């Protein structure tokens, strides 16, 4: 279990909405890192998720041999320990436990989740191209798998209601899942079929942040029409890229009592990988912003129960122009108008001020993380605290041209001293050992 | 436990001297890697140790916040787990605990080794500049700690007998310890004050390589004059550096039952940091050659025991003329004649065939590990298979020009798929994250 | 172990009621406070809680290090000892052990008691503003720490039956415990919510002072109504505020044994911190006014035990009109009407006669201790000694205007000189060092 | 025990010359005082002792009922403990025993020291008014006490070779002691008798800080005689007031083995309180400027040991023009010409940065301590850091007029996070409780 001086400094908001103003990032604080390295200068670790919770927390990542591209094999690393303060104060994870799943199935774009005991990990096994997955009438195979602290390992194949026939594809969010209520909730997406219930009650759906007006040169009625369409690829497959979560009540026997929960595409964007966060009794939802809107995609997600099970969800943005992402063509840093694209990066942002504190929802929002800064390339890896039209401050790693892809970010409160740390996970670039080397960066977010 | 894969393949020649002669080095393997990266462009880890044994293996090495310079503050990572097959054939070193001594105890120079359900570390408190510690006649204060797989920890300040007053400084010599009869022996080193009896019993003693004189052009005369003086040092306040073996009973009380058994210097160069190994029943020793001599010194230890207690220890050199370290002047790779030298790296070798399996000890006998193949800088890490006279199989790692330091390297058998798998842990300077990077590189050694 | 002067001079009626009519308080003695200070201008120190037995006393304080709001960052000072006397003849509190619970668990409202051995701390942690506790329905978690003077400690998180899901919240009373017939007993107070049981059994009671009549000038039928509403608050997240006793069995593996024992509304005033006293085979207790009743009031608890169980409190209330407390508005000292009140100050008194003693319960009993003499401000702390109507000795501290907040006392006999001494705790608004110094004022109680 | 944090960063020279021209002080941090406060207005508590060692620490100092001034009563509270870190990484000094020696012997000037396993404390016994002691040919009483951690309390009446008849008093400095290869040792002070050898081996023998000469407008030959008739005073007795080292071999039946060793008036001032010092293996002295120079003096004291006993010292003045001392009349902080003078301050410093560093001893030297900012009264303290000609940072405490006294500072550091904490320990004049509040300010000594 974590230290007396974590354990009540977890998933909050740390900062008043007047702190927040004087937050600032302090340097890169030095810990034994907890995620393991390539040992071959061709090894690929990449696609991470991590999950911090009251008692401890769980990480993973993906490990292909050769290059990061194959459809047939992959391992999949994972880990699980608890935080504890070292003699100069900071954080120190300490590793309890390591898995390595090596046994042919291709686990590929998992989420984990902390859970009492230990953590729930949510893959799909991939057989092929991402692109034929999208034109298969057939769904990949789904898995979640319960890693128990005590050594115990549980992993069922599940087939929840609604799938077969309605999704050519769906896959884990990669972002971390969340245990919630007695459910562990993951971020799903996935192309759904048209002429599909789901598809119909989706038609003539579309949302666009409260932002992009102002910044948008085409006229309401062209808008509108254009985010309307942004919504189906014709190159995967013809099929509707919708976003939703995963809800899997926790027992060891599970099979179709996992439920598939769409969001509706009038509160969010075209469906992308996504990670689900905790603030206190609220669970919010980051979604990859793979679409036309550039910018940081954070909701806090109101989910209705009937019978116990979780029957819908609605999803509310916190209203953003701030921290864009690198895209292709007419998609890049810079764009800010509605139209088809399928093009991005995953990069989420943790909340460092609560949303609702404001008469006007997210009025004034400061949240933190990473973001490749550059308008079409994944370059300049930058660690950042931001406001909703301003970067407040910021600091790039490593020189102009260091390559990078995903960044997951998680911050913390030592209740002992008072002081919060953010962990910036970011897939850098390496030149010695692997592609990528999957880092945890840690620094405090200072007030002042 | 280690896989039923490994556990009968540890610590033991694997090969026959015909089949040494047919040796190569495969090509690198990619596994998680399961030694900590540093999280900040200056932080430094160094100095690793790294124990295996039929059940279980240990690691540990020195975090510096800033810098690989200070002898104020640092703090030692220690890890532990097992070794388990991967779907690919070959091992995975599984972590199954973490430790991150933080505390303000600077200690520094550790080896570890593995006992019965855990580690045993020994480690000396290091409070001012190396140099510093050999003009002082007090020696710096000794600790072993013991880490049980149960998670307890036990810590104790050793004070073995002739060590006050004999020894101006004594440390651990950072290779791998052993669990040798009930009894931890770790290899030590340090500085002996002038008029001491271990000084008298010393005097005149000195140790020439069997393959020097073939390669010296000094007479045997002039040799043997600058051998006896090799072991004094006057810049390390003119103390008599001396190798050595610390044995510790294996208890949690332990106060003043370790013994300190120096080597005689007729069989053994001057004092260098060293590691202990165990092929069957027999103990060998490594020693580093921070003296003239720049080739790998390897050792059959013969302990004595008096009434349950090492009593004293006798070591037979296998000679060698390969595998050469970068020294700094007259003391480069190229060296050949005895004289004062204080420079040099440390770089271990394992024994892939038995020294005792010919005629005469060691006629033919083939190692392997990594060196730096350059004359006087650290450069170019390049892991290899060598006999007596000449390298057999290599490969350089990186481009020329390539920093590392120190090398570690331990071999096993899956008696399994009945392939030798060797272990190579490198510190390797980085330009990405932190001074060094030390990698835990790993491939096969085939015979044919 | 206390001197044999004080040893059979504790916890009793120190004097016959016809004694109680010609008693008097002496000058202050000197002696070195064994209270600690802050050491800044704004560090605060605040919240003691104060335990004597016949062997040994237990002391406490919360300390936060800026300012006295904060419900993340406190820490909590323990300290034990015992009493001996001095060559003036007056007694010093001699600390033994001293103990600083700092590591991030923000410990608050906490009590603590004297135990065979050591002390036994009662606190909750707190995690946000006390207003949001009554609002939330989850009560905050509650910790019983041990502290033995041999020096182990023992922290447990108690969850005793009858609280989750029906108290709101559940606080020390912050005045100290006792031990009694092999259990701690400590002070409680919290928020009941609407539709349990307890609120249900609770329906409809009130309790009115005996002496509220004469003074009060609403009728007989407004009062009840009135005195009926003052357990409820809208403000406090519309829970009734309950007062109540927890009984922890001793022991250090605590977790569900102690038993939530709340008093009768028909006995008792609205919920509010307190303390439990020991006056012979008697337990007594003091509830603070944060009612409409601005005077100080004391019951003798009987009680009831089933099957080695505490399973029941009776408390009879010692009939007073005497020192009265500083309010706000409508509830100042000079208030007399039941009504919704929510405002006053801790200020205990110490009973010097038994009440028991007289033909009708407390017709006639004396008692001494601290408050602050005003009607609404906290200020003039004044160290006194009263009968039921009247003060019949006194001493301001300080001069008028002079802030100060709660004020525990405590007193004890010296059977070698036969002097009474009492101890007055109060927490002094310092302009020196510290918001507040929480001085143990220590005089004597004359016959005469 | 101390915590390991500690144990390894007392006693020493903290930073190297260069980094202590980039020193400043940190804020005040606000820890649990450790030095007990008085509970009443008049009641004084002056004259603190300090010793900090590896192991733990030792306070100690005077209590009078009633004002400062009685030389019939008074009683001295020792306390011990260690130092161990709190959540916000600094000190928390942990009383683990408490003394109160009141038992009618006037106990005054005591000076403590850190021994072994307790506190060995030295003072001399008081029965009139200090310059009375001047003029009888009798010293008062000489004691040390000896308190053991395990609470063996052995008190023994010294009578030292060379003092009956030599001085007409004796006194401890007031300043630590220290414990030096197996011996305790005291700075003393007092009046030596015209004619004895003492007198006579002193005649003729003056010290001039090297700094005066370019500070004073007196010439050398002025200069010279006024500085030789500054060792004798006829306002005191007509005795040449004396500076020295009380040296006791550490024995619980001490009587006449305690050494009085003078210091020769060739290399120290007019005799006044101190300090002793310890900075790895060498001694140091601190002199209250008593006399003519007003500027702080340390000096590196030589000790010689005869047949294994200490037989002479030697004092190597650090010298500076930094610092200067309430005085009265022609000896205020402005003087800077020899002549007789007898008023001043105890304040001590503390050495950041070795003066044995630099060619010439003391040429760049850097100290830290308090100092009663102003010309001729006891007000305004002010702590500082500074070299040999200029305070190089400072914070005033309090308003301007606050009066303060003696200041004892002491540093160590904390070899976890790498900060230099340093302890201030002033006597303050308080209005709320007590003549004096010693407080224990404490803050940490930043490099940059
Ligand atoms: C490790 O912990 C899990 C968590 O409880 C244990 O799981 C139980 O497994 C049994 C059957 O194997 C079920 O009937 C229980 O309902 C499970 N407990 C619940 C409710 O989670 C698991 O058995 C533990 N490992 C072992 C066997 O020691
Ligand atoms: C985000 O942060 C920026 C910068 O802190 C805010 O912009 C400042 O707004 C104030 C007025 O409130 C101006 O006085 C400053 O000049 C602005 N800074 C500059 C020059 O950019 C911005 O208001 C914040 N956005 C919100 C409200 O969320
Ligand atoms: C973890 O394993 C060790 C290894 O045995 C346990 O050590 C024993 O400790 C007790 C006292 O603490 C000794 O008296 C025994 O002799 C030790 N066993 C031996 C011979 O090694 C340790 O106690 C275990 N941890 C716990 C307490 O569960
Ligand atoms: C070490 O290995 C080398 C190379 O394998 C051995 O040298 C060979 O020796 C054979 C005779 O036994 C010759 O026929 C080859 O031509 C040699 N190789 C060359 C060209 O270098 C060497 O003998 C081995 N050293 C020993 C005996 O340990
Ligand atoms: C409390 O103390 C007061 C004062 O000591 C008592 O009042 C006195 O009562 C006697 C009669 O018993 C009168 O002769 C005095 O004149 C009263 N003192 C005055 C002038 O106030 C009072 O009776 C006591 N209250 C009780 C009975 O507890
Ligand atoms: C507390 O510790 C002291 C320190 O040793 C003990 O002192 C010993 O006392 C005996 C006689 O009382 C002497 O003969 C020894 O020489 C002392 N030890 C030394 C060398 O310091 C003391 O006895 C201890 N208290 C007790 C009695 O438990
Ligand atoms: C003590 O500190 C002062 C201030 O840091 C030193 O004075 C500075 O000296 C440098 C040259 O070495 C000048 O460039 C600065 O202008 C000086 N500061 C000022 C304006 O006072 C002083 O030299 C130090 N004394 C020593 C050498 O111990
Ligand atoms: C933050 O800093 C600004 C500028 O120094 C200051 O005026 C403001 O009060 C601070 N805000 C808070 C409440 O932390
Ligand atoms: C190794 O290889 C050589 C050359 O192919 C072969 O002649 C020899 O028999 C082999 N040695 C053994 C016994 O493995
Ligand atoms: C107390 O004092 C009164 C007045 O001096 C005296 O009459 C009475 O007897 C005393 N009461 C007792 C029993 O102490
Ligand atoms: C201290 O600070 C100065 C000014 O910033 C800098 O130039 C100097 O290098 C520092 N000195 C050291 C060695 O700490
Ligand atoms: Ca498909
Ligand atoms: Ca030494
Ligand atoms: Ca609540
Ligand atoms: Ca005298």
């Amino acid at each position: 279990i974590n230290d007396n001086r974590y354990i009540n400094g977890i998933n909050q908001f740390y900062f008043s909405i007047a702190e927040g103003r004087n937050l600032t990032l302090g340097p890169l604080l030095n810990m034994p890192s907890f995620i393991p390295t390539a040992t071959t200068p061709e090894g690929c670790t990449r696609i991470p998720s991590f999950s911090l919770t009251k008692t401890h927390w769980c990480y993973t990542h993906n490990v292909i041999l050769n290059g990061c591209q194959d459809h047939v094999s992959s391992n999949q690393f994972v880990s699980m320990g608890i935080i504890e303060p070292t003699s100069a104060g900071f954080p120190f994870f300490r590793t309890l436990k390591t898995l390595y799943l090596s046994d042919g199935v291709n686990r590929k774009s998992c989420s984990i989740s902390t859970v009492p005991g230990g953590c729930m990990m949510y893959c799909f096994v991939s057989t092929q191209p991402e692109r034929d997955d999208y034109f298969s009438a057939a769904p990949p195979e789904q898995r979640i798998i319960i890693m128990y602290y005590n050594d115990t390992i549980v992993e069922r194949i599940i087939n929840p209601p609604g799938v077969l026939d309605v999704w050519a594809t769906l896959n884990p969010g990669t972002g971390s899942g969340v245990y919630y209520l007695g459910w562990v909730l993951f971020p799903i997406y996935g192309g759904v079929i048209k002429g599909t219930s789901l598809w119909n009650n989706q038609a003539n759906k579309y949302f666009i942040p409260q932002m992009v007006a102002a910044l948008c040169s085409q006229n309401q009625a062209t808008q509108v029409q254009n985010a309307k369409s942004s919504y189906y690829s014709s190159w995967f497959g013809n099929r509707m890229i919708q976003s939703g979560i995963l809800a899997c009540p926790l027992r060891q026997d599970l099979t179709n009592e996992c439920l598939v929960l769409p969001f509706s595409n009038d509160q969010v964007l075209m469906g992308a990988e996504g990670r689900l966060y905790m603030y206190g009794d609220s669970v919010y939802y980051y979604q990859r912003s793979n679409s036309w809107w550039p910018m940081t995609m954070l909701y806090k997600v109101t989910i209705t129960f009937t019978n116990g099970q979780p029957s819908a969800i609605s999803a509310q943005n916190v209203p953003t122009q701030q921290v864009p992402r690198p895209g292709t063509g007419d998609c890049s840093a810079t764009n800010r108008c509605p139209g088809f694209c399928l093009t991005g990066v995953y990069a989420d942002a943790w909340l460092l001020t609560n949303p609702s504190s404001t008469s006007t929802f997210g009025s004034e929002a400061t949240f933190t993380g990473s973001y490749l800064n550059t308008a079409t390339q994944r370059i300049n890896p930058t660690m950042y605290i931001a406001n909703n039209t301003q970067i407040i401050s910021s600091q790039q790693f490593g020189s102009s041209g260091q390559e990078a892809a995903y960044g997951h970010t998680t911050c913390f409160r030592d209740t002992g001293s008072v002081m919060v740390y953010c962990i910036y996970i970011i897939e850098l670039s390496s030149s010695l050992l692997g592609q990528f080397q999957i880092v945890p960066f840690i620094r405090q977010v200072t007030l002042s």
